[PDB]
């Protein structure tokens, strides 16, 4: 409220332990942010590169559990930006053209307190240009050091990942919660859900899946615990779609499932999948 310690170019609240620095065209994290701080939230801003011990005071903010960076105009967060917090359990960067993410952004030197990382829409313009993966990128930044331990929610919505990471299913152990929609995704095939026993929700909506296969049908068909979001994915509706419409019918794994539709052949487009039966499905 009125008269609250705050940092010039901020709006504070001690009552609700909220600090806001929001589309203000920051170029640079404010120095003198209050230790009571528990949310701080710099989003609209034009901070360019989050150096490291970027939010690292004497004394600490010891308090600091969720901070919202999102559409800042970052492109690049360098090893430690997150250093000297030791609460920290939700970290958003999304909406940010995130070229350079240090491989130890998460993890700094020397296991972190994250519990939630929100990296919706991080993929540079262009991106292209760079000689490296993108994707492998955030991999190796999410895997680094293993210091990701108790993650149990992860977004890595619209990034152009043509794949699903094998190796973040299989190293981050306490994994509840991926969103992995709006990608260019193609098949899971090579992926296995086998061991996901944590696994409670998998979104997988807007992607290019052209069908899920009897091995992926399999292991899903043995994750009771599980939703998937497969909503708006361009199904092919022929043979090889047989094993998926049987299984959609019995299933309660797939959230909304009365929305799935088929975009070829041109004879089934948008027909409804539960809808379909042996006779439409040919080759
Ligand atoms: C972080 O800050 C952003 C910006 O205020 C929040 O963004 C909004 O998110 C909701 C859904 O959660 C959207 O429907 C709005 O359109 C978003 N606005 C913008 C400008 O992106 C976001 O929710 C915040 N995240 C958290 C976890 O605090
Ligand atoms: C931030 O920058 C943009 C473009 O430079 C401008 O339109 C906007 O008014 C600025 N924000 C504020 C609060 O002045
Ligand atoms: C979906 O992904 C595309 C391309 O990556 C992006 O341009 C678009 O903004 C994304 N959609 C949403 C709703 O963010
Ligand atoms: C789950 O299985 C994968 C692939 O077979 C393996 O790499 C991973 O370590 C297993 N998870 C656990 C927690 O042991
Ligand atoms: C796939 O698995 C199901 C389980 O009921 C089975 O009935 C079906 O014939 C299998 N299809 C294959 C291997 O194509």
């Amino acid at each position: 409220e009125t008269g609250d310690q705050c940092p010039a170019l901020c709006e504070c609240s001690e009552a609700a332990r909220t600090v806001k620095c929001v589309n203000r065209n920051l170029t640079e994290v404010p120095t003198d942010l209050p230790a009571y701080v528990r949310n701080l939230f710099l989003t609209g801003n034009q901070l360019a590169v989050l150096p490291a011990g970027a939010f690292a005071r004497r004394p600490p903010l010891a308090e600091l559990a969720a901070l919202n960076l999102s559409g800042s105009r970052l492109d690049e967060v360098r090893a430690g930006a997150f250093e000297h917090l030791p609460s920290l359990r939700q970290l958003d960067l999304s909406h940010n053209p995130l070229a350079d993410l240090s491989p130890f952004a998460f993890s700094g030197s020397n296991p972190s307190p994250l519990v939630e990382l929100i990296l919706n829409h991080i993929v540079p313009p262009e991106d292209e240009r760079q000689n490296r993966s993108f994707e492998g990128m955030v991999v190796a930044a999410l895997l680094a050091g293993r210091a990701l331990q108790g993650l149990r929610r992860l977004e890595l919505a619209s990034n152009h990942f043509l794949y699903l990471p094998r190796d973040v299913l299989a190293q981050l152990p306490s994994l509840r919660h991926l969103d992995l929609s709006n990608n260019s995704l193609v098949s899971l095939t090579y992926v296995s859900f086998r061991n996901l026993t944590h696994l409670e929700s998998l979104h997988l909506e807007d992607n290019a899946l052209k069908v899920l296969h009897n091995g992926t049908l399999a292991e899903l068909q043995g994750l009771p615990h599980i939703r998937v979001f497969l909503d708006n994915n361009p199904w092919v509706c022929d043979c090889h779609m047989a094993d998926m419409v049987t299984w959609l019918k019995e299933t309660e794994v797939v959230q909304g499932k009365d929305r799935l539709t088929c975009a070829y052949p041109e004879k089934m487009r948008n027909r409804v999948l539960l809808e379909l039966n042996s006779a439409d499905l040919d080759c």
